[PDB]
């Protein structure tokens, strides 16, 4: 997979189940183009999200949705989502794996760079 | 004081000093104008940013350029800058400290809200 | 799995690979008895720790030897190790991966508990 | 004061207040003698555990009463308490903080390390 996200949820101890996900690509005139969408599985992971050949040099935004996942479990959260920015494939293909772990008030991302 | 912004360097243990951070507020046609900004001091603070009266509710983004700072120190970093998206909530604590840890493929980031 | 350990490289944004982990479980005197220990491998991860029999209730610390990881890399780092202690099985046979994220002066660590 | 401990919960986005704390000291027999302790404050700080002159290099580990914590708002944790292990050097600078963010299933912590 070119492009995978994984999410786990701190205050369970779980995968964070049915989080969507939105990824942009920077464009020509520097607005934000949507590439490619999903929601993580029960796994927590969402894969298929793009292809080696559709997944070019750029600059990207992964948007997790995180509000959106801590108000369907009933929470007032503080973030609207969390947001990884990054240039991707400028050195020619990697695998990407953006992490997130996610709390009410905060949350934290990685990322696992790969060259297959 | 509102609003403050927190930044360490998890790869040195120190404050992440001179570190550019922007604030954008959204607006009604869901862009994203500025509303404040400075560089973190040496002890990796930034206050001053707002005030009392101009700090409304809202959705707020807080972007921190960490490539810049990672490159900086001759460091290869991974993010193009780190974001912060999050609602103001009157009906919640009056101060908000923004803190993140940054990492060259990580960072953390939490919000500390509380009343005088 | 009963017990997995999983390691990522905050600075490489990488698996940390052949990072030492060793589990104790508190005894009856309340002294720390050596229960299992291993290497994580090229992907980050230490599987075959335990069995489902011999990972009875207890109290378990999980050593993550995080400072033999950053000194072999050539690096100084702050901690001696990472350190996981934590109550398993008290509600009968669980999965547990254990994931932590070094960076030479912090960690994250977070746990994914499952039932089969 | 050479050595200060600051918590904050990650599921109120607040200080954690009257957390125990515990200072240890590795002594010659391998042992973990205690050293110093507290109770974090309303701002989720513990000032004043040793003097310069008390505070040598060695192996130190700060134990925070996580689980106890939790319990006391009501909430079910994962571990039995967060553990900080590290050296402190005469080489580097002279002021640690030890920073400590906290969920159920979750910890991050890492050192601020300054000279004044
Ligand atoms: C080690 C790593 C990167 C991870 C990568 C993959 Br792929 C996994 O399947 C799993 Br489980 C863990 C991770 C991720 C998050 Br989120 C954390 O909060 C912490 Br601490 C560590
Ligand atoms: C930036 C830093 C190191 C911090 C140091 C001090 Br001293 C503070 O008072 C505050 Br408020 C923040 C921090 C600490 C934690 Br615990 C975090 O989860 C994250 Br993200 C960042
Ligand atoms: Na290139
Ligand atoms: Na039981």
């Amino acid at each position: 997979c070119p492009l995978m996200v994984k999410v786990l949820d701190a205050v369970r101890g779980s995968p964070a189940i049915n989080v969507a996900v939105h990824v942009f690509r920077k464009a020509a005139d520097d607005t934000w183009e949507p590439f490619a969408s999903g929601k993580t599985s029960e796994s927590g992971e969402l894969h298929g999200l793009t292809t080696e050949e559709e997944f070019v040099e750029g600059i990207y935004k992964v948007e997790i949705d995180t509000k959106s996942y801590w108000k369907a479990l009933g929470i007032s959260p503080f973030h609207e989502h969390a947001e990884v920015v990054f240039t991707a494939n400028d050195s020619g293909p990697r695998r990407y794996t953006i992490a997130a772990l996610l709390s009410p008030y905060s949350y934290s991302t990685t990322a696992v760079v790969t060259n297959p």
